[PDB]
Order: C-alpha cells, then sequence, then structure tokens
C-alpha cells in the first residue's frame, strides 16, 4: 500500500494493520511493504502494551524546567500549556511522564487536535489506546493468517513461524532469563481490566458530581466513552492470542492452574469473563481431552484439582465452577469410550462413570448449563430484532445476571471461536455422557407427573437450545446430524423424537431450526420429520413422536378448539411448529412444495382458519409468516391459489363478506407483531414468480380476484397497508418496531411501484391503443386498471400518507450517524426516500396516463372509490415541498457517513432542486 517513510508509532502500526487486512484477504501484493513494518515493531511486540509506570525524577523536571524537552534523537519547545497537558496526560494514564510526552507530540505533530476537535491531553489518551488496540490486533491478524488453510502453505507457514517469533517470543527452529509469553499475556489482560476498572471509577465519581449540578455530559465524554470500548476491545484481542497460545501447545499445567485460580476469583458476570470462555475451553481440550495431550496421570490429577477438593469458598461465582466442571467432565470422560486408542486398565469404569455422572448432575442443578446458555445467548446477542422470531430461545428461565448494558459487542472472530467450543462440547457430552441424557430426561418428565405446580428442571431443554446456538448458521457443521444415521449426533437427533413433554418439543423444535440453514440441511430436517418409506414397519420412525403427521394434527386439534385461553406452553409449542415450517419452507424448494401440496396436512387452509379464531398476536404472526414462508418461491398456480385462499377466509371466515373483510383488516392491522407480519406477506404475494423487476404483461394475482362482492382488484389489500403506514402506527410505542413496521409498509409500497411496467404502457399509448388493430388495447388497458400502480400512486398524494413519509425521514441526525447501516433507523429512512424518488419518476406516467384511464373507467361502472389523493396537489411536488424539513434532512444526512442513504438524498435532492 501508499505510506510516508517515517510513520511515528501509531501510523506504522495502522500501516501494518491494513497490510495484514490485505493479505488475510488474500491480496498478496504488499507483502514487501508489510515486512518493512514488520520487523520495524518487533520490540513493541514483545514489550505486550506493558505501559511504563509513572517517575518522580521525570514529573519533577517537567515542572521545574519547562523548556526545552528532547526526546531520544530530537528536540522540540515546551510552552507552559504543553507542559500542563503532559502532567494531565500521565495522570490520566498513570503513564511515564516521558512516554506522556512522546504521545503528545505525536499528537502536535500528526494535529488529531483539529483532526478530532479535543483538547491536547484527550487526544494523548485516544492516541494512547489506538496504539494499543492496533498492535494487539495486528497480532491477532498475523495468527490468523498463520492458520488460513486457503492460501500457499509457504505463507501460511511464514506466518507462523513469525507468530512463534514476534509474538509468543520462540526463536525459530534455526536457532536457540525471560518471562514466558502466557503469564506476560495474563498480566497484560490483568492491567487491562484494572485500567477500565479505575477509569470507572473516576468517571463515576466525576459525573455524579456533573449530575447533579449541570445535568450535562461531562467534557471528554466522547474519550471516555472510547477508552472503556477500547480497552475492552483490546483483552478481546488478548483473549484471542491467549487462546491461539493455548491451541499451539505453549501452556504449561502451572499456566492451565493459575488461569483456573483467576476464575475461581472471578466475582462478575461481564464481557471479559466471557471473552475467556474460548480460552478455558482450549485448555480443557488441551490437559483434558481426547484430541488433546495425553498425559493422564496428569490429566487426572489435573480432574481431582478441578472438581475435587471442593472448598464451599472456592469460587465467588459458583455458578461459574459448575460451569468449569462440567465442561471438564463431557470432555474428560472420553478417554473412556474405546480401547484401541487407549489403555483404560486399572480404571474403575463402574464406580468412576457413576462418581463423574453424579458430580456433572449435580453440576447441572448448581446452574452449570445455565451459565453456559446464558454464555452462548450474550455472545450471539443481536442488536435488533428479526421480528419473525420474537420469543424465541427466550422461555428458559435465566438465574445468571445480564451482561452489564454496554455498546460492547463481540467481535465475530470471538463469537466464531465461542461458538465452535459450543460444538465441540455438545458433541462431547452427546456422546461420552448418553447416560446422563436420558436420566434429565426421566428426572423431568418424573418431576412434571408428580409436581406439576412445583419448578420443572430445564437442563435437558437448555442442552437443545445451547446446540441450536453452536450450530446456528453453520450448515457444515450441522450436517454432522444429517450425513450418517448411525452416527451419535444423528442417533441423539432421533432419540429427542420420541415421545416428549411439551418444553422438550419446543426445545426441540426451535433446534431443528437452526439445524437447517440451507437446502441440504433443510431437505434433511423436511425428511426426518416424514414417516419415510414408513406407513408401516418402523425401524427408526416407529417409536418417532414428533412428526409432521403430529404438527399437523395438533394445528388441526387447536383449531376447532379455539373456533369452537391457550395455555403458555401450547401457545410456545405450536410457535416452535410454525417457525419451523416457515425455516425449511423458505430453505428448501422439496419441503415448500410438500407442505403446500398435501392433502392430509392441509397446512395452508387449517393455519388460516386458525387465524380467525381468537389468538394471541404472536401466534397470528407465525402463521402469516408460514403463508410468507410458502411464497418466497412461487409458481403462478401456487400464487393464484394462495390469493384465493387467503380471499376465501378475508371474506368468509366461517355477516356481509365485505363486511367480514373489514372486520379481518382492522384485526390484523392490530399491534407491531401481527401487521408487521401480515404485510410481509401481502407484500410477497406481489412479487411475480418470475422475480422481483421483471416485466411481464400481466397482474401478479387472479385478475378475477374479488369478482363475486368488491371492487376487482387488489385495492383493499393496498389500503389496508397505507391506514398503517399513515394512521395505525400512531399506535406503536418502542421506536424499533415503529421503524421496522414503517419499513414493511415502505417495502410493499416499493414493489408496488417496480413491478408496474410503464415502458410497456407508454409504447401503447402512441401506437397500440389509437393507430393500430387493437386486440391488446384491452388486455393492458385492464392491467393499468388492477396493479396496484394507480391505486399506490393515489395514495402518495394523500396529505396524511406525505406526513408520514416525512416524519420517517425526520429523525434525530446525532443517533442516526451513530446508527448501523443495516438498522432499521437508517434503512427505513432510505426506502422512504427511495419511494419519493421512484414516485417522482413514475408521475407523470400516472398523471397523464393510467390516472385519467381509471377516472374515466368508473364513470359508467358506478363505484367512485372513496377518494384518497388531495385535489390541492396537482403534481407530487407540491405535497413534498410544503414540508421544509424534507431538504433540510436531506442535506443534513448527506455528512452522516451512510454511503447508500446520501446517494439516496443525493438523487431526491437533484430532483428537487432549481
Amino acid at each position: 500500500g501508499p505510506h510516508m517513510t517515517d510513520l511515528r508509532k501509531l501510523e506504522a502500526l495502522q500501516a501494518l494493520h491494513a497490510e495484514l487486512v490485505a493479505v488475510r484477504q488474500h491480496r498478496f501484493e504488499g507483502l514487501q511493504v508489510l515486512e518493512t513494518l514488520l520487523e520495524e515493531q518487533t520490540d513493541a511486540f514483545k514489550a505486550l502494551i506493558a505501559k511504563p509506570a509513572r517517575d518522580t525524577k521525570d514529573r519533577e523536571a517537567l515542572g521545574k524546567e519547562p523548556k526545552k524537552l528532547k526526546i531520544g534523537e530530537e528536540e522540540y519547545s515546551l510552552n507552559e500549556d504543553f507542559v500542563n497537558d503532559c502532567l494531565k496526560l500521565a495522570d490520566e494514564l498513570d503513564l511515564n511522564e516521558k512516554e506522556s510526552a512522546r504521545i503528545l507530540i505525536d499528537c502536535d505533530a500528526e494535529g488529531d487536535v483539529e483532526t478530532q476537535s479535543r483538547p491536547l491531553w484527550e487526544c494523548g489518551v485516544i492516541r494512547f489506546h489506538q496504539e494499543r488496540k492496533y498492535l494487539l490486533d495486528c497480532m491477532r491478524l498475523i495468527l490468523e493468517i498463520a492458520a488460513d488453510e486457503d492460501i500457499d502453505a509457504g505463507l501460511q507457514e511464514s506466518f507462523g513461524v513469525a507468530a512463534e517469533d514476534k509474538i509468543f517470543g520462540i526463536p525459530p527452529p534455526w536457532e536457540r532469563q525471560v518471562k514466558k509469553f502466557i503469564p506476560r499475556c495474563m498480566e497484560a489482560m490483568k492491567g487491562v481490566r484494572s485500567m477500565l476498572q479505575c477509569m470507572a471509577d473516576k468517571a463515576n465519581a466525576r459525573n455524579m458530581l456533573q449530575q447533579a449540578s449541570l445535568v450535562r455530559p461531562l467534557d471528554n465524554q466522547e474519550t471516555l466513552d472510547f477508552s472503556r470500548l477500547s480497552l475492552v476491545e483490546q483483552h478481546e484481542c488478548l483473549a484471542s492470542i491467549l487462546h491461539a497460545a493455548v491451541q499451539r501447545h505453549h501452556a504449561t499445567i502451572a499456566d492451565f492452574q493459575d488461569f483456573i485460580k483467576i476464575l475461581r476469583k472471578w466475582d462478575k458476570y461481564d464481557h471479559f469473563l466471557i471473552h475467556l470462555i474460548p480460552v478455558l475451553a482450549a485448555y480443557i481440550t488441551e490437559f483434558g481431552s481426547p484430541e488433546g495431550m495425553g498425559d493422564l496421570q496428569q490429566a487426572r490429577r489435573l480432574n481431582d484439582f478441578i472438581c475435587k477438593g471442593g472448598d464451599e469458598d472456592s469460587w465467588a461465582l459458583p455458578v461459574l465452577g459448575a460451569a468449569v466442571r462440567a465442561w471438564w467432565i463431557a470432555e474428560h470422560n472420553g478417554f473412556y469410550l474405546d480401547d484401541t486408542v487407549q489403555d483404560l486398565r486399572g480404571i474403575n469404569l463402574d464406580e468412576e462413570d457413576e462418581q463423574r455422572t453424579k458430580q456433572f448432575l449435580d453440576a447441572l442443578k448448581e446452574g452449570a448449563f445455565d451459565f453456559i446458555l446464558s454464555v452462548a445467548a450474550d455472545c450471539k446477542a443481536q442488536e435488533w430484532q428479526d421480528p419473525s422470531q420474537l420469543g424465541a430461545r427466550q422461555w428458559l428461565q435465566r438465574k445468571i445476571p445480564s451482561l452489564p448494558s454496554e455498546p460492547f459487542p463481540f467481535s465475530h472472530f470471538l463469537q466464531h471461536s465461542l461458538m465452535v467450543h459450543l460444538e465441540g462440547f455438545v458433541d462431547a457430552t452427546i456422546s461420552n455422557l448418553p447416560d446422563v441424557l436420558r436420566k434429565l430426561r426421566t428426572e423431568e418428565d418424573e418431576q412434571r407427573q408428580l409436581r406439576p405446580n412445583h419448578e420443572q428442571d430445564m437442563d435437558l431443554e437448555r442442552f437443545l437450545i445451547i446446540i441450536s446456538y453452536a450450530y446456528e448458521g453453520r450448515p457444515d457443521a450441522a450436517m454432522s446430524f444429517w450425513e450418517d444415521p448411525d452416527s451419535n449426533l444423528a442417533g441423539f437427533l432421533q432419540w429427542a423424537s420420541r415421545r416428549a413433554s411439551t418444553p422438550l418439543v419446543s426445545a426441540f423444535c426451535e433446534m431443528l431450526r437452526c439445524l437447517a440453514d440451507n437446502e441440504e440441511c433443510a431437505t434433511a430436517a423436511h425428511n426426518f420429520l416424514l414417516d419415510e418409506g414408513h406407513q408401516a414397519s418402523g425401524k427408526m420412525k416407529r417409536s418417532q413422536s414428533l412428526t409432521w403427521s403430529q404438527i399437523f394434527k395438533e394445528l388441526e386439534y387447536f383449531t376447532t378448539k379455539v373456533c369452537s385461553e391457550i395455555e403458555p406452553e401450547s401457545a410456545l409449542m405450536l410457535e416452535c411448529y410454525l417457525r419451523l415450517i416457515a425455516k425449511l419452507a423458505t430453505e428448501s424448494e422439496i419441503a415448500r412444495k410438500r407442505l403446500i401440496m398435501d392433502e392430509d396436512f392441509n397446512l395452508v387452509d387449517t393455519i388460516l382458519k386458525l387465524s380467525v379464531g381468537v389468538i394471541p398476536h404472536r401466534l397470528r404472526a407465525c402463521i402469516f409468516y408460514v403463508l410468507k414462508a410458502l411464497m418466497i418461491r412461487k409458481t403462478h398456480e401456487e400464487l393464484d391459489a394462495m390469493w384465493r385462499w387467503v380471499e376465501a377466509w378475508m371474506t368468509n371466515p366461517f355477516p356481509g363478506p365485505q363486511e367480514c373483510m373489514e372486520m379481518m383488516f382492522r384485526e390484523f392491522g392490530t399491534g407491531f407483531e401481527q401487521s408487521n407480519a401480515f404485510i410481509q406477506l401481502l407484500t410477497t404475494l406481489l412479487v411475480p414468480p418470475e422475480g422481483l423487476n421483471s416485466l411481464n404483461d400481466s397482474v401478479p394475482f387472479p385478475e378475477w380476484l374479488g369478482s363475486s362482492i368488491r371492487t376487482l382488484g387488489i385495492e383493499p389489500y393496498v389500503d389496508f397497508v397505507f391506514d398503517v403506514f399513515a394512521n395505525r402506527t400512531k399506535d406503536i410505542s418502542d421506536p424499533s418496531q415503529l421503524r421496522i413496521l414503517r419499513l414493511s409498509c415502505l417495502d410493499f409500497v416499493m414493489v408496488c411501484l417496480v413491478t408496474f411496467n410503464e415502458d410497456l404502457i407508454v409504447l401503447g399509448h402512441e401506437s397500440n391503443i389509437s393507430i393500430d388493430d387493437a386486440m391488446a388495447a384491452t388486455n393492458l388497458a385492464t392491467y393499468v386498471r388492477l396493479h396496484p400502480f394507480s391505486r399506490v400512486m393515489e395514495w402518495l398524494f394523500n396529505e396524511k400518507v406525505i406526513t408520514s413519509l416525512i416524519n420517517t425521514i425526520h429523525q434525530d441526525p446525532i443517533s442516526l450517524g451513530s446508527a448501523s447501516p443495516d438498522s432499521p433507523l437508517v434503512v427505513s429512512i432510505l426506502r422512504a426516500i427511495q419511494v419519493m424518488i421512484k414516485a417522482l419518476e413514475l408521475q407523470e406516467t400516472y398523471l397523464h396516463l393510467v390516472r385519467p384511464e381509471v377516472l374515466r373507467y368508473q364513470g359508467e361502472a358506478g363505484v367512485r372509490r372513496k377518494p384518497v389523493a388531495n385535489a390541492a396537489y396537482s403534481a407530487f411536488e407540491d405535497g413534498i415541498l410544503s414540508h421544509l424539513s424534507l431538504v433540510v434532512d436531506l442535506g443534513k444526512y448527506c455528512n452522516l457517513g451512510h454511503a447508500e442513504l446520501t446517494l439516496a438524498c443525493l438523487k431526491l435532492l437533484e430532483k428537487i432542486s432549481t
């Protein structure tokens, strides 16, 4: 890449980082400049963010002779103001006065005071932390490159030795008082933790006075927030590096013991702790697993150090210790599976598998699986919710305290690493402790049979949920269930599907849904739920309880009950069933067709019945999302069939059918969850089978739709979406849901506009319609009538609808810039703007061609579709440009750094401006 010759420490580290990213993204154009920067940071690399201690000699010097500063080779001149910033920086960071001065000179020189507009001493803080973070992330990248199997073996290995040498301080194979790496790494992480704490304490005290007196943010609050986030990211990088050191066999038993001792003293469930969980897993896999070291005289000695010798106050977080014991036992019991690979003579398999099973089951009662599940849930926790899975994996009890509410999202490399180890743990217990799982099941069944009103243990359920996270979004890994029916994991799947309690069935369907993230996996799950070649004479499938048959019999029953309250467990189960149906349908064409064209299941017809009855909104939402799932891909026959289905129940839900339709629309638009889902459904039903952005001379639904009782076309449906967007959104309190719902509405609109083939209509006017044999002038003329384009345009000329577009676009620019480009906030604004652009691009074809044809038609018909357009607006500009906020916001947003958004603001501004 392009760089200057004499880069200062930070800029140098940033350069190296950029080169490392390149190599990591398979760009080897700058390997030569990468190496030059590597050797340039050798010292810093071995120093591992070591922080020079504050000193009296330099303090006494700085103030007494505040004139000429000499650092290393060069000379600078101090002004009484600069010298004060050094003392301020040295205090804030408890840093060497000289090192502080150096940092401030790099700040002044590079002039990041103006680049970040902050006091000089604050810039020092930021630079100090930037250097640390980049240094550590460079190491993480080097290790990550050393493990990249998709690059030249030579590079992969040379980066390996580089990592061994520069990071872990292990000389290369061709050569050779020091403190071993891991001990240094642990001290480094310790420093970071304490610096965050010390920083938090000081900040708390100062904020307390701030909020009490001035009730406004601290002057350096931005720098504070940044320093916290960094420190946490630093620890995360160190935790990743440590994890690498362990796997690379650089750890000693002592290191393993010192680590466990550190976990034993750990007295807070926080982000730092979760960073160490992968490290723990590696340590367990190294010193106790079958795959790791195999000195059992030691692997068992450690067992007594981990489990036995249990003092009552040995763990500050007893629940953590439980998780540690469980994890260890799961991996350590793998030694005793076979003899072809291991020597098991002298071992009391009987008494031990007894005592092991006991102390493991005890761990579960102590909260082992509540801790592990909570760690997985928090690590994979997303920032915004997918409305189609609200409640999923959220119904099991949790005694583990929430993570401190912080803006500390876990890096992908940490999340992935953790999931990989959970996969191992899941595999270990399933294959090493099947006995324990059978007992859990019997224990829980026995519980809800004899103590229906008492707290039921849910550790078996938790286990399935843990599995769901481990394999979530990883089909390659998930195939280990669908590959070999004789395998352990595949067996566990079949064992779980046996007759189960409602909670365990829900937990199972939750699991399956996360084991179907592609065509192959989804198809496998689909075939699994079938009675495959098994109408009779069942080997696997006779004992199997959970099947499509049971699912559709359970659904079919609940429909007769509700149409003549549902119990929480029942509701949950039905919701898990539906979410599962939806998942497979969208991921598997085989599954989709079967589900939609099966007379035994009668899926569509039955779930539509269910929606008519009085059911919880979240359950009806699940129904709508299934209907959408069956339409994600589609043909014309299926599509027409679906529209026929929907119309049937909208009008005849078992007095006037159109009055019944009013009834159903008013209900479906009630509340976020179900209104959002229904609008999502209608949107999908309008996306042609040929795909969005297609050009065909046909409306995407049965032309004769509504022919029986109403105005032909889907105007009642379009009117519904706009009534939500325009009026019903007023009832949504939660901002993020308001945004999601608005986005849904706007996507519906966008689809109505995009699928309108204007090029086809314009060509018609001049030629086909008036000056030639016109068989098809009618054909297109009818198209112009039925396509939602007319009605959608008519709505876009409505006062309220325009106001809502403005309201959607008008948002707090500060929180807008902080938002993610994919967040509903940004995207909902973008989509609103994009609707305005599209409207402007099509309003001519609408005003001089479509509108008059539609107004003409009804003249003789009779129906005067209740007016929605505002006669005051002769053009779309007359409406939107009456809101001065609009053009102002467009200008503002260009400066918020959201490329796609800005790009849209410009497109619209050009159409508006003079």
